[PDB]
């Protein structure tokens, strides 16, 4: 019942913001990658496909979806009725599976470096396939879309053939929802956790192999022997118990080098770590004879005590971590934007009367705004979290 003019203009402005920032932003992103030829990096080829799918959905559907929702009248005829119901499914499938292709490409480059799967022709055939499967999946929704002509208006409504309980319509809707939301997010979710652990995490075995032809060193049995010994030692047990897993590895690393007795000698530094005075302990340990004899190892161990991270046992400058952080954000943005949408359309099966009663028009206009805003965020994310992308946007200015 809430229908004031003060609100409609305020919403129309909120919706145009989407159409402009999505077209402007994604046309520039497509330009940055395609024109440079140095930028054509397989991951960026899928980002072009994602930028096209985004920009297309904003241009074709935003005006048409907003006007129908505001006036409850279909102005654009039977063809555009079929088209506005077909295109969003195809464009969302293409977007989320281009994101999955990027995730699979990173997973392959990071976890399986010896088996290459990146090829310019293959990337083109993947993008080609993604779109074929997207248009096929969207087809039944477009096929059953039609107009109904009435005395005061025209109505665009989707009508499936009459069946005892309309199973095919409900099965189709669930299948689309799984293919464009739940399933690819599970695949991307899997890929970036494994990749995330590889790029950011580490362990004592990884550590000891770096700090310590010839026979292979057996750390497995000695690490457990080193833990059993520290917990038997009165001078080392309170410190060790107080420490997080990362710092515990730094303390064990020291025991592997000097032994239980030699480590127990650093009484002051061990009390600093126990008191959680990291920088103080780091400063005192760099003054030791141990640091003098082996500065490179000691600097790595000290950094582990100072930061409480695996930073010393990973590369300093990595273009790999920059992309993975950027793409994790993009996917999390997608998952957020589409969740209320899918719940809104999933609910007519659980509680059919719950929607129609209240002022769901202001609810739907908020929910549809969120869903459609997923189309404009990606260029913004690229400028904030990537150097070469933000410099590319600056170059497109007169
Ligand atoms: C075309 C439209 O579809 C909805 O509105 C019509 C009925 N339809 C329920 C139904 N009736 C059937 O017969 N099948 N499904 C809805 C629906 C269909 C599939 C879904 F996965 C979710 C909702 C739609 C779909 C998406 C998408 F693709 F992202 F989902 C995004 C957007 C936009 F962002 F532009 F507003 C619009």
């Amino acid at each position: 019942f809430v229908q004031p003019a003060w609100q409609i203009v305020l919403w129309a402005a909120a919706y145009t913001v989407i159409v402009v920032t999505s077209v402007v932003g994604n046309v520039v992103v497509m330009w940055i990658i395609l024109a440079h030829k140095r930028m054509r990096t397989v991951t960026n080829y899928f980002l072009v496909n994602l930028a096209f799918a985004n920009a297309s959905m904003a241009a074709f559907n935003t005006v048409v979806n907003f006007t129908y929702a505001v006036h409850n009248e279909w102005y654009y005829g039977l063809f555009y009725c079929k088209f506005h119901n077909f295109f969003p499914i195809a464009a969302v499938f293409a977007s989320i599976w281009s994101m999955t292709a990027v995730a699979f490409d990173r997973y392959m480059a990071i976890i399986h470096p010896l088996q290459p799967r990146l090829s310019a022709t293959a990337t083109k055939v993947v993008i080609c396939v993604i779109w074929v499967l997207a248009l096929l999946l969207a087809f039944p929704q477009g096929y059953y879309s039609t107009t109904e002509t009435m005395p005061s208006r025209v109505v665009c409504m989707i009508e499936w053939p009459e069946h005892p309980n309309k199973i095919y319509e409900k099965v189709y809707h669930i299948c689309v929802t799984v293919l464009i939301y739940f399933l690819p997010l599970l695949v991307i979710g899997y890929a970036y956790t494994v990749v995330g652990i590889r790029l950011w995490a580490s362990n004592i075995f990884e550590m000891l192999r770096i700090d310590e032809d010839e026979a292979e060193k057996l750390f497995n049995q000695d690490v457990d022997a080193a833990v059993r010994g520290i917990l038997r030692n009165a001078k080392l047990k309170p410190v060790y118990d107080s420490l997080d897993a990362v710092r515990r590895a730094a303390l064990i690393n020291m025991v592997f080098q000097m032994g239980e007795t030699g480590v127990a000698g650093f009484t002051n530094s061990l009390r600093m770590l126990q008191q959680k005075r990291w920088d103080e302990a780091a400063v005192n340990l760099a003054k030791s004879r141990w640091y003098n004899q082996t500065p490179n190892r000691a600097k790595r161990v000290i950094t582990t005590f100072r930061t409480g991270t695996w930073d010393a046992y990973h590369e300093q400058v990595s273009a790999k971590r920059k992309v993975v952080k950027m793409m994790i954000v993009v996917v999390c943005t997608f998952a957020i934007c589409w969740l209320p949408f899918h719940i809104f359309f999933l609910l007519p099966y659980i509680n059919p009367d719950l929607y129609l009663k209240k002022f769901i028009q202001q609810v739907y206009l908020a929910i549809m705004w969120l869903a459609m805003s997923s189309t404009m965020y990606n260029p913004i994310i690229y400028c904030c979290l990537n150097d070469r992308f933000r410099l590319g946007f600056k170059h497109a200015f007169r």
